[PDB]
């Protein structure tokens, strides 16, 4: 529901990158934008596949960093959403880039993969498995799609330890607002991988990194007014900052970096 209504806004405020960003800390002069094409090179240097292999984009927004998988390593991309709207956008900026014979998006919810088993050679979920009720269930999907030795890259958020009291509401209004249907530390997240038949490689604490994100975005969305008030109204919309500007003033939440093999 969240994304159908204001995927057009924010896909924007990061180019085509539905997605955070990644600085060198507070005193970094990336643009957001940049810092969010920053935050795909990051991941894709998780994810080793080679030119002519298949992967899975599994919440693929509106398709700019699939694009930028198959330009950079040559993959053949498939990208899953459950939004009809991001899919029709994802499709044209493929055609767009003369890429839509190597990189396709459909409909798909990743906790039933409509593919067959070993049918992908690597797995890319930039910033998506947080969305899921069952977060195990998705990443037991993604094993049985991934072929044995295939790759799994996760960028995704993660909780660094328990909030205190003062910080419980801003918490609370990061998850309902962001979708953040399940948020876990990193033994927590790096169990479930091993749970889910993968074995893990690769777990970058960049919480640091992207921490900036949470501020420069509430920032970009001020500037933004323009495009957003007609969509939400000034209350829905001043929520939303604050949404975010609460967001940053917990610093146990946090992002991390996985990769893993398929055995
Ligand atoms: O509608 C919203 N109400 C909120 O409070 C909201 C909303 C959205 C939203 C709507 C359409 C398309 C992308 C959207 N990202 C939203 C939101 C949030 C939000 C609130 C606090 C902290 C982070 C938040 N983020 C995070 O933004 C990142 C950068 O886009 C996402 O990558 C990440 O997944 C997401 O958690
Ligand atoms: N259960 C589910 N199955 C598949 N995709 C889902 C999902 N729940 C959310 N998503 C999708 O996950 C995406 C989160 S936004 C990340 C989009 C893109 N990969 C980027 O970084 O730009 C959205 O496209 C949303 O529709």
């Amino acid at each position: 529901q969240m994304y159908d209504q204001l995927s057009d806004p924010f896909a924007g405020l990061g180019a085509g990158n539905i997605h955070l960003g990644y600085f060198d800390g507070p005193d970094d002069a990336a643009t957001l934008a940049e810092a969010a094409d920053r935050l795909t090179d990051q991941l894709i240097a998780r994810l080793p596949v080679v030119r002519d292999h298949r992967v899975l984009d599994v919440g693929c927004g509106v398709g700019k960093p699939a694009l930028r998988l198959a330009g950079d390593l040559g993959v053949r991309v498939v990208g899953v959403s459950i939004s009809e709207a991001q899919i029709g956008i994802a499709n044209e900026a493929a055609r767009a880039a003369g890429l839509a014979d190597r990189v396709s998006f459909r409909y798909a919810d990743a906790m039933r993969l409509p593919f067959p088993d070993a049918s992908f050679d690597g797995v890319w979920a930039m910033e998506s498995l947080h969305h899921m009720p069952d977060r195990l269930q998705a990443l037991r999907e993604i094993a049985r799609v991934l072929r044995h030795g295939g790759v799994l890259s996760i960028a995704d958020f993660v909780q660094l330890g328990p909030v205190r009291e003062q910080d419980e509401e801003a918490l609370r209004a990061f998850r309902s607002g962001g979708g953040v249907h399940t948020l876990t530390g990193i033994a927590e997240y790096e169990a479930e991988i091993a749970d889910a038949g993968l074995t893990l490689t690769s777990s970058s604490d960049i919480s640091a990194n992207v921490r900036p994100s949470m501020v420069r975005t509430a920032e970009a969305i001020r500037g933004a007014a323009d495009a957003f008030l007609p969509l939400m109204g000034e209350e829905g919309l001043r929520r939303l900052i604050d949404n975010f500007e609460r967001a940053a003033t917990v610093p146990q939440i946090g992002y991390a970096l996985f990769a893993a093999r398929r055995s």
